[PDB]
């Protein structure tokens, strides 16, 4: 209903030559840089500053008023009469509503609560719509769930802050942040169905990148040493929640490292980020719990591991025949079979921060045959608070397996030629990573997807 | 042809048990780090070290090789036949071609110029190409180019270090970094053809953005003081020199300044972003002239300096009658007159760094009305070196002259309605910039479009 009188007062605000949404009005100070200089008397320290009105209390010939600056610092203001206007008093009164912007001028005064009594004051923005919530309508509405709910201020903070750390550590250990190709001709570097978009300048189809892999790769054979980049990835796929269609996403590559080596630093970053981030390894959780990240993190061997739980000897020579067979029993082809299996007996056993590696060859195109035992691939996931979190690879930089593996994921006939060519230039010998920032930050606080970005849908 | 003389070496690498494509060889130091600590004697400093082979020169019982790390660096090395290995002469005679990476562990020596001479040596990877090529090649093989071209080199490093100039610049200010929506329901913030692309999870069509003012503005509705976003964005039109359909682009927001604060800024923003990245204010072009950008920065208004280059009164007022008249003289509305007629006459006039300001209210829905003149909105573009660099708003908040800006414009009716929504919640007055990195990079430089981007097409 209020909708209206709101309205009503924005032009009897205009006509009679008030401005309710001024070009610039001088705030002198943010509400925090008042409060951080400032520990019943008065004193003369003037300041104009500006804020959300979200609390009145009208009464007579003063009215108390409270003051939330956007990142929620608050100074309660006490409009008056004698201080400057009769009239004063009564537009404050007549004019003012809440979820108002309001610039104040005046003195800072010790009350018997930190407020600040006015010279000057005026309106610096009118709503027309007042502060009220389901939780999708939190997400339909971040600007507003940003104003009323504090932890929707320190999630969008923290998110931020965390990808800050992220470029600290990497940049830090000589990393250089590149752009790649959003939009490409074929889309690869990973495994989904990509988003299919129509150019006018061309006249064909182009992808939006399901992730920069390939892309990166060939900055390694241009003679990048240490590559990054941290960017939306687009996966045109159902949603859950571990899984959004755009999502942002880090990847990393660096020569004369292995497998084993980009897993020491994928642990000291993330360890890293919490303590930047969120000032402790010992991460308090919803239920009052605390996950430990601190120390050292255990590495098991999928099929090892895989054998272990299910006890009996399973190997890449294990048949499909075998697996599909305990794979009933509890209730395509080989390679699928070992991680399902894993992920369904090992995987959600797991709770402290764990590396698992060795992996299936068929499921792993793009990562180096592993050096010693045959059939796997120098691939690592980490499971961080029972989490897909990241991956790690020894990249396979021999074209022709590169070409042979490829052909093999065809046949079930167009592959990356340009891509397989720069191989064939001769790529270093290098390991790349993968981490979901999302899931970063539900692996360190338990929060869900929905509520890790500013605004999904 | 050589083509296949090289993938003949591969399988014969292999069967004989040499490891082409090794998992891992252990570099104990960057060719770059061997140099920088050590400027025809022997020393027993023992370093392995990698390496493209870009220069043999075999000759009977020793090669002499030139090594050259990704980023250019140098080292020579001289494989010999006493150090280590007869068999090792005649593999190396043998197995390595050019364009190939190369590990040599050994000691290293000042010669009749800086090499090192071998105890071990390895092959890290095979090329199966040789190394060479027109303009629109380089673009399709950037892995190539990176390893030719010194200046590809020295480009893709300058775009990175630009980036992180703006983001140490912003960052000290106190600005915070955040991400928007690529796909978003109705895309905006802009004028171009959005491109489209089918959601399979909904089943709805989806837009890529076109710019993230809308939901930048949003934030700022949230209680966002200060943010920007370094992002690609997408404009579903034509290629030219001064526009791609993807390209990277920042937008920054600031509460409590108008289009006056944000071109201060913008100024310092990038003299410092000169600074680091290039070390100079006084910029070297290709054609060897020097563009100055050091020092204070012109401002015109848009309709008076129009004015002064006609030769007669042009305003507001002036009817589209006069405009296409005038417009006729030398070779649809108002707006889109006066800019065009600008841009025909003063536009291509200017060489110094400059600043248009107060521009017509047609062609700028989002901007501010100004706050004394009648007809115009507080908008400025900058001229760099006569590229258009970018562009300062003081922003429009008031929601019911938005809403009409919007229905007006799209009477040649769905309206962003949640946009609407957002700012009759109340948007403190800010001043946003809009800044393209392929520009700022062209107009520091005197490069192509096709030149500052890693991987165009
Ligand atoms: C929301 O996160 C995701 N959404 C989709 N739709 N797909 C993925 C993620 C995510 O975080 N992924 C990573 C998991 C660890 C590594 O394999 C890198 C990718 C895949
Ligand atoms: C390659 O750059 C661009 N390509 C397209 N297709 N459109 C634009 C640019 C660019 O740099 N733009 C900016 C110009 C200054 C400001 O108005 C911000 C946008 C628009
Ligand atoms: N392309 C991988 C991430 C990088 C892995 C290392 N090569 C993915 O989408 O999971
Ligand atoms: N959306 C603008 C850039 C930001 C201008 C300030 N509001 C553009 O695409 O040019």
């Amino acid at each position: 209903e209020q909708f209206r009188i709101r309205r009503d007062k924005r032009a009897r605000l205009l006509a009679q030559g008030r401005d309710p949404y001024p070009v610039a009005v001088p705030r002198t100070h943010t509400l925090a840089e008042v409060r951080a200089a400032h520990p019943d008397t008065a004193t003369e320290d003037i300041v104009g500053v500006a804020g959300r009105v979200i609390f009145a209390r009208n009464s007579g010939k003063l009215c108390f008023a409270t003051l939330q600056d956007g990142d929620g610092t608050q100074l309660q203001v006490m409009i008056s009469l004698d201080k400057v206007g009769q009239a004063a008093l009564d537009a404050w009164k007549a004019d003012v509503d809440l979820g108002d912007i309001v610039y104040v001028h005046g003195a800072v005064i010790s009350s018997r609560e930190l407020s600040v009594l006015a010279d000057c004051w005026r309106i610096a923005a009118k709503s027309l719509r007042p502060l009220p919530m389901s939780e999708e309508s939190r997400v339909r509405q971040r600007y507003v769930d940003l104003i009323v709910r504090p932890e929707a201020r320190a999630v969008a903070r923290l998110r931020i802050a965390v990808v800050r750390a992220i470029r600290t550590a990497l940049q830090r250990r000589g990393f250089l942040e590149v752009e790649t190709p959003v939009l490409q001709t074929l889309a690869g570097g990973a495994a989904a169905r990509p988003f299919a978009t129509h150019s006018n300048a061309l006249d064909i189809d182009l992808y939006l990148r399901i992730a920069p892999e390939l892309f990166l790769k060939r900055c390694i054979v241009g003679g990048f040493d240490k590559v990054f980049e941290l960017n939306r990835v687009f996966r045109n796929e159902g949603a859950d929640s571990t899984h959004s269609p755009e999502f942002s996403m880090l990847e990393t590559y660096q020569t004369y490292g292995t497998y084993d080596d980009s897993a020491v630093v994928t642990r000291e970053l993330i360890q890293e980020v919490a303590d930047e981030a969120i000032g402790t390894r010992q991460l308090p959780l919803p239920d009052g719990s605390v996950y430990d990240i601190d120390g050292e993190w255990a590495t098991i061997q999928m099929y090892p591991s895989l054998s272990v739980a299910l006890g009996e000897e399973i190997t890449p020579q294990t048949t499909v025949d075998r697996l599909r067979g305990i794979a009933d029993s509890l209730g395509f082809g080989h390679g699928k079979l070992i991680e399902e299996l894993w992920e369904r007996t090992v995987g959600k056993s797991l709770s402290a921060p764990t590396f698992v590696k060795d992996f299936p060859v068929q499921t792993t195109p793009l990562t180096r045959q592993h050096r010693s035992i045959p059939g796997v691939t120098e691939k690592w996931d980490l499971y961080l608070r029972g989490i897909e979190l990241a991956t790690g690879y020894s990249e396979l930089s021999d074209p022709v397996v590169q070409r042979e593996r490829f052909a093999d994921q065809a046949r079930a006939m167009v592959l990356d030629e340009d891509f397989l060519a720069a191989l064939e230039y001769g790529m270093p010998p290098c390991t790349g990573t993968g981490m979901g920032i999302d899931r970063l930050l539900m692996s360190l606080t338990g929060l869900s997807i929905r509520e890790t970005v500013l605004f999904p849908i």
